[PDB]
């Protein structure tokens, strides 16, 4: 028992981290097979980050201008290309530590582990969620660009995020491994509206099921609700509307606890309307939305 | 910016994880050099876990009875010995992936990352603290025994914890890498008093400094306090008494923010006396005590 904000083991990803330097800028790259993937703003100076013309900037760069270091050894760059907001630097050596991998675009409300890196060196790992407004609430400093988000299914690493930018609001924005930004964000140092975020309802419900499984049951009540009634409450409290698809993915947790999904919704409804009244759930004094039903199942079952 | 419950990258530790089987019991082991370290209750059946005589049980076991599997390959056991509550199984092959390491006994209130493992396979990593009562609030299921806690200083891994037992209260108990239990816990299936836990005051203060650094400053007030006055409040709220040593380790954070340690204490005092009033600090609706001043410095500076 016990419930933690657990990340996937980061080893498979540490083996792919490299340092990419171009001019005066240094950031992290992801070496998979004979390709190193990094944010394309590695080619910019601070001056041209106000409105960079990336295609023009890249034209002033040759293969020898991208300095790729894997630990202490230099990789020989034999090709470069820009795909959306990422650069793909073809090297002459395949990464001997390339794990089985996929490049996947995650859905908002899904979770992933981030391996925060500086100068191609890993500093830590943490679990986070793609917010409904496509930002992530990460922990990133200058130099962390190129750090990646991922999920792991047994031996396969699904890369889903690459860090690029910190918004003036302190929240983070990035791309999938094809360089497409999640959200409306552009790689320019300009004010950008993140947009109204919402609470991931299905995740709060999944975490309520994890609380019941791990002992915390004070919030369970004698009530039930309907999807319509629940959604009126979710509307008022800026929670994502609950659909039959969400109820279906909560099936395994509903079957594990014997608490019908609509009964758990009525518990969430009372919690939203009355608050915690100074109590806690799984050591938290607020409703946690960064655990999917899949995460709750995985953590409470022990999948490796 | 942003502040997360970050764990150290787990790669160096994944490379040491093995499966240890003895009789019907299977748990995790830690392979460092030519030695595999695991909890000694690997030799017990459920029956004798009520009051095991480990010395007698171990006598019925030969080197061939300890089945050690590193991934898919079997390790040849050439020696076995019990040291307090751990078994040291000498193998004929040094772990090619043994990182630079140390075995350290951590102090209560210090933090470490746990690599939760099942059948010698890693499932996830999370950060936690040794509570003042020597328990850890982890996330562990049956089979997780042998999972280890650690800290990493650049290339050196300081192993500090090995998981052994879950108390009926849902909290976890374990040993250092010399098999000595943290706390009064014994490896027997019997009721064991964890004891009154307290809030790690120096850590809450360090996390308040991290909140100021990362933008959250609503809790800062026009007041100051003395160590004596603060400790009267800390007493009432079951917080560890603050000493000059704690104030000294908070020096770097005090210098970073320009907020004197006793001024930050007065902010904590007001928070303890008035509560959060429905507000949050670094996304939390409660006072967080699982980040040391060193953790706050490391995360806010970017140490790899
Ligand atoms: O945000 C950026 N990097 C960082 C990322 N995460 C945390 C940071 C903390 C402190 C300083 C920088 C941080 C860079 C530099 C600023 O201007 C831009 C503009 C656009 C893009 Cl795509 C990237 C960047
Ligand atoms: O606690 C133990 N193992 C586990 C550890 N962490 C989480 C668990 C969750 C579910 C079941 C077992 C769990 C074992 C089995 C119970 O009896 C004892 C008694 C003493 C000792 Cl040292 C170990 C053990």
């Amino acid at each position: 028992s016990g419930f933690r904000k657990m990340a996937f083991p980061s080893g498979k990803v540490e083996g792919c981290m490299v340092q990419v330097t171009c001019g005066t800028t240094t950031l992290n790259g992801l070496w998979l097979d004979d390709v190193v993937y990094c944010p394309r703003h590695v080619i910019c100076t601070s001056e041209d980050m106000l409105n960079p013309n990336y295609e023009d900037l890249l034209i002033r760069k040759s293969n020898h201008n991208f300095l790729v270091q894997a630990g202490n050894v230099q990789l020989r760059v034999i090709g470069h290309s820009m795909q959306n907001c990422v650069l793909k630097l073809k090297v002459d050596t395949a990464n001997p530590k390339t794990p089985k991998y996929k490049f996947v675009r995650i859905q908002p409300g899904q979770t992933f582990s981030v391996l925060a890196c500086y100068n191609g060196s890993p500093s830590g790992v943490y679990q986070c969620a793609m917010r409904p407004n496509f930002t992530i609430k990460g922990s990133f400093l200058n130099g962390s660009c190129g750090s990646v988000g991922f999920n792991i299914d047994y031996d396969c690493v699904s890369f889903c995020y690459m860090h690029h930018m910190e918004l003036p609001t302190g929240v983070h924005a990035g791309t999938d491994l094809e360089g497409n930004f999640y959200g409306p964000f552009v790689d320019r140092q300009t004010a950008q509206a993140a947009g109204t975020d919402t609470t991931i309802t299905v995740n709060v419900l999944a975490w309520l099921y994890a609380a019941v499984i791990n002992g915390d049951r004070w919030f369970l009540n004698r009530f039930t609700t309907t999807l319509n009634d629940f959604n009126l409450v979710a509307m008022k409290y800026n929670y994502e509307p609950l659909t039959q698809d969400h109820v279906d993915i909560l099936g395994p947790l509903s079957a594990q606890t014997g608490i019908a999904v609509l009964d758990m919704c009525a518990s969430l409804k009372e919690l939203l309307q009355n608050g915690m009244n100074g109590r806690t759930i799984l050591g938290s004094a607020l409703l946690e939305d960064e655990f999917t039903p899949f995460d709750v199942v995985r953590q409470c079952s022990g999948v490796t």
